[PDB]
């Protein structure tokens, strides 16, 4: 449903998910998850992700109706 | 934390909330709540909408920092 860009992104911000991690408030295994598509983050975390990469949710975190 | 345009784009649409429930394949009172603010739907939810409204999920979601 939701494809995770997060680490294609993050790569390209050359962050590192322990940063990112705390951007969102949470821990860095969070983030690891999210990127090993383990699972996708609320809305809120999408957003903060989104708000403190100034990078579009979609592009992060995509809704495919796939 | 997360401001919801969802009413404010919702109506510039046209489409209901019902139909826009059904989009995202949730009751019109849980998109009334999430239109009246009551709580914020979730990510898939909301990115739902934002393909349904063919809107910025942001847009109508937008986390701030407040």
């Amino acid at each position: 449903m939701i494809i995770n860009n997060l680490k294609l992104i993050r790569e390209k911000k050359k962050i590192s998910q322990s940063e990112l991690a705390a951007l969102l408030e949470v821990s860095r295994q969070t983030i690891n998850g999210i990127e090993k598509n383990k699972y996708n983050p609320s809305l809120q975390l999408a957003l903060k992700i989104a708000y403190y990469l100034n990078t579009p949710l979609e592009d992060i975190f995509q809704w495919q109706p796939e």
